[PDB]
């Protein structure tokens, strides 16, 4: 995800890595100020300070410092001083947030006039970034994998400068994009630059850099930090769980909101974690709501137990006086191992059974997924054994049906790429060692009662080519392994389909050489944590070849009777119970991949059955839109209804009222956004999907919803009665005469 970082650290950035060609001035005249300065050391590390005249401000993510006269200007030092005395320390009220004004930063004064002032900005879209100028805006796209070329600049963007500062403007403009490009900022803006005589000064400066390229600017970057916005604070816990994520293929995410609320979550899956968040703030919970944050992805038992532990921590700090309760909750998962983390949550709460039981918890449990059955077993029995009241519920329990529960008293002290992906007659080459996964499928193919396994071959670059040994029903079966994609490929021109496995770092390559191959259409993106710059060129030769990605950070996709993407829709047990072996006439999009499972699990309950589903993932720029999926199952005869799970952030929703009012989008559609809490916090709250963060007021979930209404899709009045209003519309089609169930 996209994440802010201070003025501070972004000039600091600046002042090291942007080409000295710009004729920057002030370089490394600025100083931090918190409570425990010490001024005296302060002067001697910068001496400057005594010898010009001063600017202060706070730097803690504040918008309009100036017009909120939040800013001493052009003081001396103990002007400085006295200027800070009554602030320093003391709390402010900024938009619905107030918060303690702790870090400053004192720059020179730099005296010019208005005509010296200049606004540069520049921005990440699917597209490429955009530049913007303006004296006192002209705009620019430099598209994806362009160069900035010196002559747009002068004839687009400074068309209306002074001539005379139009090659200093050019310069710095061009080192700037450049600093960006190579940094990996996604938002940068700066208001106003100065241009004077001197040079070029940065007066102030905004910024966002995408967090997921850590590994490739880890040396630039430096230790850096990602403030929080204004109004929280940070907390070493969220640190450690920001350490164990980075140790783990998995991912582990905290948001504290309120330390002394009452009601804790610790839920499976970006999607579930924001619906169960939904629903606590439906039902007034949102005040007394402690945290956000989720555990996907498969994490281990020791990280679950550690992730845990860290929840069970927090919430023991101080008593309510009404206890307190513990929601541990999620989907029921296609790929996570619900008995290996339920037993590491399960070893913290006997860890913690003492202050559990001292802080009055009660702890409430809903989860399906592999293998949990034994993980609701090990839940209950650590009920009985500590004496701590834990309330456990499965599958056939609404996914947030144990919010309620907890909540309703206190416990008792242009073209298209392609129309159909997928067939009885797809064949994938997988890319990982991902045996299990495999297994995963062809269990699913044969259950199917398929002719022949989905998957062809395998290829991984760090073993030799050898054949690997599978079960197809009981049958031993092998399945050949590569070394080289060339060698799959050209001994299987019958694959359309390759399958993604590589981590993060390898992600990238693996997918641009299999988009040299013709023969493959259909490319599942499986990692979480491609930076959104490498994602938008995967983007752009995709486009260009006609190649359809699912992808990336997914678990991707099925298609009853036909094919699945790797882990989804789970082991057998999964794949019956949801009668996910024969099609049914409801195709759906959702950007979770959790939630797409319990998808599976509603629709299977209350219609003929899915018919596809794809889970288009949590990225900020996916491999396909909504729209797109949406688009092929109004082309595909034997899909009669829609079901779309959308998100707050960005606007794809408002496409498919576009397409429903120009008449090309004609079934009937369900549509639920997620994220409508976000509007209820003092602050922004970064969700899970790096995607989910609302720029403007239409890009959330509640306008959403309301749009969609409008134009004629069936809106849920929550995700809970979605589940109801799929029913109901299947059951006006069945009785249309529109679906002839079997
Ligand atoms: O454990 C979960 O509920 C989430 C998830 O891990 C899953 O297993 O369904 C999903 O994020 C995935 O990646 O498969
Ligand atoms: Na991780």
């Amino acid at each position: 995800s996209a994440k802010a970082i201070s003025e501070q650290t972004g000039k600091e950035l600046l002042y090291k890595f942007i080409s000295t060609t710009s004729a920057i001035q002030n370089r490394f005249k600025y100083a931090r100020v918190t409570p425990d300065t010490d001024w005296a050391r302060l002067l001697q590390d910068h001496p400057w300070l005594l010898s010009q005249n001063l600017v202060v401000k706070p730097d803690q993510l504040i918008k309009r410092r100036g017009k909120l006269g939040l800013v001493g200007v052009n003081l001396t030092l103990d002007g400085v001083k006295s200027w800070l005395k009554p602030r320093l320390g003391q709390e402010a009220t900024v938009g619905k947030a107030t918060g303690f004004l702790k870090n400053f930063l004192i720059e020179p004064f730099v005296p010019h006039s208005q005509a010296e002032e200049f606004y540069v900005c520049i921005y990440a879209t699917r597209e490429g970034d955009y530049v913007l100028f303006h004296h006192e805006a002209q705009k620019l796209l430099v598209g994806v994998d362009e160069k900035l070329n010196p002559e747009d600049i002068k004839k687009h963007l400074l068309v209306h400068a002074p001539e005379d500062k139009k090659e200093i403007l050019a310069s710095f403009i061009s080192g700037l994009f450049n600093f960006y490009e190579d940094l990996y900022f996604t938002y940068l803006e700066i208001n106003p630059l100065v241009v004077t005589k001197d040079g070029v000064y940065v007066l102030d400066l905004a910024a966002k850099v995408d967090a997921t390229a850590d590994y490739i600017c880890k040396v630039k970057w430096g230790d850096i930090e990602f403030p929080p916005p204004f109004g929280r604070e940070a907390y070493p816990e969220e640190a450690y769980i920001a350490d164990l994520d980075a140790k783990s293929g998995a991912s582990l995410k905290l948001t504290l909101l309120n330390p002394k609320g009452r009601i804790w979550t610790m839920v499976a899956g970006g999607g579930a974690s924001v619906v169960y968040s939904d629903t606590i703030g439906d039902l007034g919970g949102v005040n007394e709501l402690a945290n956000y944050g989720e555990y996907s992805g498969a994490p281990s038992e020791q990280q679950t137990y550690d992730y845990a532990k860290t929840i069970l921590s927090l919430m023991t700090r101080e008593k309510h006086p009404d206890g307190k309760i513990l929601i541990i909750g999620g989907s029921i998962a296609n790929f996570t191992n619900v008995a290996a983390t339920f037993k590491g949550i399960v070893r913290a709460i006997r860890d913690y059974q003492g202050p559990l039981k001292e802080h009055e918890v009660t702890i409430f449990v809903r989860r399906g997924g592999p293998n949990y059955q034994e993980g609701l077993r090990v839940m209950g029995e650590v009920g009985k054994t500590t004496g701590i009241p834990i309330h456990v519920f499965g599958t056939e329990t609404h996914m947030t049906a144990i919010v309620g529960m907890a909540l309703g008293h206190r416990p008792i002290p242009l073209q298209g790429k392609s129309t159909t992906l997928f067939s009885r007659h797809t064949k994938a080459i997988v890319w990982g060692m991902q045996t299990r996964a495999v297994q995963g499928m062809l269990d699913f193919d044969y259950v199917c009662s398929r002719d022949e396994p989905s998957v062809a071959a395998m290829v991984y670059p760090f073993t030799g080519d050898h054949k690997q040994k599978f079960y197809w029903g009981h049958k031993e079966i092998l399945i050949p392994v590569f070394k080289n994609m060339a060698d799959a490929m050209r001994k299987h021109p019958e694959v359309d389909v390759l399958i993604n496995f590589a981590s993060l770092r390898s992600a990238y390559d693996s997918t641009m050489e299999t988009m040299n191959y013709a023969q493959i259409r259909t490319i599942a993106i499986i990692a979480e944590g491609i930076p959104e710059a490498l994602t938008r060129k995967l983007i752009k030769k995709a486009d260009q070849k006609g190649v359809t990605i699912i992808g990336p950070a997914t678990v991707g996709g099925i298609k009853p009777g036909c094919f699945k993407i790797g882990n989804t829709g789970g082991m057998l047990d999964n794949i019956l119970a949801s009668k996910l072996y024969r099609p049914g006439s409801v195709a759906y999009v959702s950007r979770s991949g959790g939630m797409s499972n319990e998808l599976n699990n509603i629709i299977s309950r209350t219609t003929d059955g899915v018919y596809e589903g794809v889970a288009i993932g949590g990225d900020r720029y996916p491999g396909s839109t909504f729209m797109d999926h949406v688009l092929r199952y109004q082309d595909t005869p034997g899909v009669k209804m829609i079901v779309v799970l959308g998100e707050i952030g960005g606007t794809e929703e408002y496409k498919i009222c576009r397409g429903i009012k120009e008449g090309r989008l004609t079934k009937p559609i369900v549509c639920w956004c997620i994220g409508t809490c976000a509007t209820m916090f003092s602050s922004e709250v970064q969700f899970g999907h790096a995607g989910a963060c609302a720029n403007q007021a239409s890009e959330t979930a509640v306008a959403k919803n309301q749009a969609l209404k409008e134009a004629g899709v069936f809106v849920p009045r929550s995700f809970d009665e979605l589940g109801e209003i799929i029913q109901s519309v299947y059951e006006d089609l069945v009785a249309n005469g529109v679906i002839v169930p079997a």
